[PDB]
């Protein structure tokens, strides 16, 4: 009788609203408690992403018009197409991926952080529109949208990830959520950094660096939460989930290579864009707590391009 | 044919990713187009809510310590309880309500605006935490959480709305989404406006006004989208939906009056808070395109409270 509980704390006999909504209606709901934080990492991430709030109106893209006008119609078309492709991936992540993570949160604050991610990835998608409004003709903008809809190699990539978001396996959904910021857009981000290394569209690369300042935290955070959940599996199911991560990444690399060859082969950027992509595939695995199986040679980035990425 | 259509518009032969995820896989996905906007109201709302970005760290709540210390322990408890009750409603809306609206959007931009709403309602919930961190003891904060979990009259209100969010009727989900910012938190906001009218906690009322600057747009926007969708239904289905709105508001007013009497009867604020609540119930109906049935007498607000509201 030394250990009898006469006073049960409110937290352990209540559920967050999203748990009440989708999982269990047998207990009453608790309001989020920002005064007693379960995981200090959540407060650190919340503070950084909110402090890093930006809008594309903040960047004078109109100052890129001189260097934009130096590029021929084929280069301008490549940039508009590439960025409309990245707009599609951001639309998938903002409208499906991030908000699917909310109900699978380990902590109250994580629910609010994924709401921030959904909004800020929406700002990322909106940023390409700001660039197009300033630089592109109406014809270039409409052509790029037509090209995205009709590009099967482009479409294959989000079509591969969306099922994990809409299915009922929260760990597979979390892996998909990490793979988007961790890997899938870097093939596209190569192009603006290739150009800004040569002094072309520098203001556009400032927008890409603001996008990446968010995406690196998104990848870190989803990877961190993945590691906390996978640690709660049996060693058998742990090894099983690791194999799934490597199998899914192997598949997505296959689809990304096909798309980047189609996108870039005509411009001689395919090989370097794929190396840049695999460098980030390595970082993605590291943020899930795994070792990168990729060689120095097959992840090689030109110093002038790496300088644009890390700035 | 005098009109030659050489190609078919990409938009009419593609779906947004969230439509692809949940409703229709018959066509490929289109990237959001911020360059050709279907509804200029979406751009106006996007620009206003993003330009209105704020964090509770922006407001010096520490300057309220003198007026907070003037308030007796029972008034401090009432404020902590009331605000933890509002925190629960914001947690419901941020984690379930707003994100549930994304897949039911009429336009691409609406998907991104509801992501902004989810994030900003998260900031609203967080702002109570900031106030508590500055003003309240650990004991007051824990007591208020215990009080929220064990308050059946409080819990009844979100428990009535959450089923509309998780169900597959998008119009009933939209009405629930409008009811939260339009009606359910005004009973609670009465208290800080009452206090600031008497010169107490002025900095806290600045946070409440920043919250209300967001919530008035949330209510307007959800009501605007409700009106566009319901207008396309048969006269009989429009009549059915109008009856549902009035029936649900009638139920929620019943639950709100019970909760506000329990909250405020001891302080003699219940009748005044309920009139303030019903005034806003009238505005909620107007924002759905219906007429207010409420009398002048049952919606009467003291000028000094209305002054704090509209400042
Ligand atoms: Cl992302
Ligand atoms: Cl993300
Ligand atoms: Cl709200
Ligand atoms: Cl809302
Ligand atoms: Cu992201
Ligand atoms: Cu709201």
């Amino acid at each position: 009788s030394n250990i009898l509980e006469m006073t049960k704390n409110y937290y352990d006999r209540s559920v967050s609203p999203v748990e009440y909504a989708y999982f269990d209606q047998s207990q009453n709901m608790r309001a989020i408690n920002w005064n007693k934080i379960v995981d200090e990492k959540d407060l650190e991430v919340w503070n950084r992403v909110t402090q890093n709030f930006w809008l594309p109106e903040n960047i004078p893209v109109s100052n890129d018009l001189p260097s934009w006008n130096e590029l021929d119609d084929d280069w301008q078309q490549l940039i508009t197409r590439t960025f409309t492709g990245l707009t599609l991936l951001d639309t998938v992540q903002s409208s499906i991926g991030d908000v699917a993570q909310i109900k699978n949160s380990l902590t109250e604050q994580e629910q609010v952080i994924y709401a921030n991610f959904a909004f800020m990835v929406g700002v990322h998608a909106r940023s390409y529109g700001t660039i197009f409004s300033t630089l592109c003709t109406s014809e270039q903008i409409e052509e790029a949208h037509e090209w995205v809809v009709d590009n099967e190699a482009l479409q294959a990539r989000p079509k591969a990830l969306i099922p994990f978001y809409t299915a009922d396996d929260p760990l597979k959904s979390k892996i998909a959520a990490a793979l988007m910021p961790g890997f899938l857009l870097y093939g596209g981000f190569y192009l603006p950094f290739y150009l800004s290394a040569r002094g072309k569209l520098p203001n556009t690369s400032d927008i890409i660096r603001l996008i990446l300042r968010d995406k690196v935290i998104h990848n870190f955070y989803s990877g961190y939460k993945y590691q906390l959940k996978v640690a709660k599996l049996s060693p058998e199911k742990q090894a099983e989930m690791k194999q799934f991560v490597f199998d899914l990444l192997d598949k997505m690399i296959g689809l990304e290579k096909t798309y980047l060859h189609q996108l870039y082969d005509g411009f001689g950027l395919a090989d370097e864009a794929i190396r840049f992509s695999l460098y980030n595939a390595g970082k993605f695995l590291q943020n899930l707590g795994y070792e990168s199986p990729f060689t120095k040679e097959e992840t090689r980035i030109a110093p002038e391009v790496f300088a644009q990425l890390s700035a």
